[PDB]
């Protein structure tokens, strides 16, 4: 019985004033650079995960595999971190994201593993069951998690290998993308559901086409880079390089500290990215305009961000244009204090009034 919406009507919908770029601090001074990298480092050092938490995780897989396999034996029924958990970004405090395979479909009932999941103990169960991708979500009082499961929804799997993939290229990566997605929790501009702002998977897809775009670049377009695509288990090619060994340091020849690049990318979303001419693609690694998507006529198109497995989503539809006037300030405000090296206060736990 609360309104969740981060951006309210009130801030209207116009423009950001495109500013003088003789204005718009083009590099950090040394000593700015030097004290936000040390940081940065000790933010980092915060924020990965701990082993006692990890094993917790893995111990949530094999219990539910167990629950599973007691309750409906015969069907192979196997249970995969994924996002988050998967995809070398979790925080001891992310939610588990869990998918859940079979070739019995029949188990793509939400509402049936819900009824199971609580009568063996499991609070807050819940079951979304007219989702896009329907979920079962739950509190293991235990194992002190929270976990959203999803049945047989692979293309998950696949984009989670992804991130991760992108996240073992180079080793700026993991830092500058557990920074920005502390950033994105602590601003609290990360609840595409029921804040009307942008999905993490969304924040990630922006982080790596920065990357892509950088000159030397950081990461390539993996789903370019065809002959470095490995054959599956399925017999099929990857949709996108997945050689890990041949594609690390990829990234070697850019030399930019994470401090410039943290910098740098508050930079490029603040003042440098056209939002109103182009999409984010990191499928293509290389700027595509609205237009030739034909994107123009798309609703709640302000931020376009290609979802690199079905170019035909736009993963920033989730912010109308009263949220993406909000998100280009918040993006303009952490520019701000980046620029000084106000690390502490660009991350500032945003409240939501009463
Ligand atoms: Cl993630
Ligand atoms: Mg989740
Ligand atoms: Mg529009």
């Amino acid at each position: 019985p609360f309104s969740r919406r981060r951006m309210p009507y009130s801030l209207g919908t116009d423009k950001l004033e495109k500013v003088d770029p003789d204005k718009i601090k083009s590099k950090l001074s040394e000593d700015v650079e030097r004290k936000l990298e040390t940081d940065m480092r000790e933010l980092y050092d915060r924020l990965l995960p701990t082993e006692a938490i990890e094993v917790n995780r893995r111990e949530l897989v094999s219990k539910l595999e167990r629950l599973f396999n007691t309750e409906w034996p015969g069907h192979d029924i196997r249970v995969h971190l994924f996002g988050s958990s998967g995809n070398l970004l979790c925080s001891d405090d992310s939610d588990v994201d869990i998918c859940i395979t079979t070739p019995w479909r029949e188990l793509e009932s939400v509402c049936m593993i819900a009824e199971l999941l609580d009568r063996h103990g499991m609070e807050k169960v819940v079951c979304v069951s007219s989702a896009k991708v329907p979920i079962v979500k739950i509190w293991d009082p235990e194992l002190k998690l929270a976990c959203d499961m999803n049945v047989n929804n692979t293309l998950a799997l696949e984009n989670t290998r992804m991130v991760r993939t992108y996240v073992s290229i180079d080793d700026r990566v993991r830092p500058l993308a557990m920074i920005i997605k502390y950033w994105t929790r602590r601003r609290v501009v990360n609840d595409a559901a029921f804040g009307g702002t942008l999905s993490s998977y969304t924040w990630i897809c922006m982080i790596i086409a920065f990357l892509q775009l950088r000159d030397p670049p950081v990461l390539p377009a993996l789903h370019q880079q065809h002959d470095l695509k490995l054959v599956k288990q399925d017999g099929a090619l990857s949709d996108f390089a997945d050689d890990i060994p041949k594609l690390r340091g990829f990234g070697a020849k850019n030399k930019d500290s994470l401090a410039v690049l943290l910098f740098q990318f508050f930079r490029f979303y603040a003042h440098e990215f056209d939002y109103d001419k182009y999409t984010l693609s990191i499928r293509m690694g290389t700027l595509l305009t609205k237009a030739e998507k034909n994107w123009q006529y798309l609703v709640n198109n302000a931020l376009c961000v290609e979802e690199p497995f079905n170019d035909g989503r736009n993963l920033g539809n989730t912010a109308d244009e009263t949220s993406f006037r909000g998100l280009h300030m918040e993006l303009r405000r952490a520019f701000d204090l980046i620029a000084e090296g106000k690390l502490e206060e660009c991350c500032e736990q945003y409240v939501f009034p009463k």
